[PDB]
């Protein structure tokens, strides 16, 4: 009934698609939602538009599209709203839910912090 | 006698700066560092050679350097390490440390699930 879809911005090397993808297997883990999908904005595929129609056609009504981008730039408030139409497709009874970045959470400090010490 | 330095990748927007500044910040209030510094890649003051070398006149002989991105990509295998002189302004008796990015860290995992959440 609820999709969770991962977004990220794509790469012409391979390591961002990766990181998505251990992502989602990571989530898909913790057994909390139904449906779990990945799209890249761009180079890649899945691409954005392929990942929302795959959690459709898996019957989701309420799509929660999570931005896997530390800040808010272009990529996250022009491009990706509009490919979800939610600025400029989809079936009218379903609604995208456009969450919010990652920022500046306590948690990427302790990440930081970590990566500071080689660890 | 070490110093950290956070880098980022700059936006034209001033989202991604505001981050990094935060995320300085947050690491300040740990007190676990004695000299804190950031550096974007583009658009943006402070510049990655401009952190280094405000880190350096401070006083510091081993600086780390951690790359605030969740993924590698061209910007952290090439062009950092390069601004950084790591394969081609730095005195012979200073070493840099180039740290490791974010990546698929459970830490993230648990974010990700939060901000599905609108948490
Ligand atoms: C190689 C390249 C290929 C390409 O994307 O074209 C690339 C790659 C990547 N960018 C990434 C991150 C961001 N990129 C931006 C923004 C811009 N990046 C741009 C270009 C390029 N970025 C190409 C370099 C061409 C060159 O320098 O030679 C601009 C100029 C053009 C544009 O993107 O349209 C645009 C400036 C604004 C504008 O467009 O006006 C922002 C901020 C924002 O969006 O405002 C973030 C924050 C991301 C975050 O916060 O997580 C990541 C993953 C970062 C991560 O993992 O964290 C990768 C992956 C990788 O480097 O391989
Ligand atoms: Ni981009
Ligand atoms: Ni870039």
């Amino acid at each position: 009934m609820e999709a969770l879809v991962l977004v990220g911005h794509g790469s012409r090397l391979p390591y961002s698609k990766e990181l998505l993808v251990k992502l989602a297997e990571k989530v898909k883990e913790r057994n909390l939602f139904p449906i779990v999908e990945i799209g890249l904005m761009e180079f890649s595929e899945p691409t954005i538009p392929q990942a929302v129609k795959k959690a459709i056609e898996q019957g989701a009504k309420r799509i929660i599209v999570v931005p896997v981008f530390l800040a808010h730039g272009i990529h996250t408030t022009r491009d990706i709203p509009r490919l979800l139409g939610l600025i400029e497709e989809i079936p009218e009874d379903v609604e995208i839910i456009y969450r919010e970045p990652i920022g500046a959470d306590d948690r990427i400090v302790d990440i930081i912090i970590d990566r500071a010490f080689g660890r």
